[PDB]
């Protein structure tokens, strides 16, 4: 319920320079 998918909690997904 609800699953937050951002760089595994290190914020800034959207195709900053391989953020993971």
């Amino acid at each position: 319920k609800n699953e937050s998918k951002y760089s595994n909690t290190f914020i800034n997904n959207a195709y900053n320079m391989s953020i993971r």
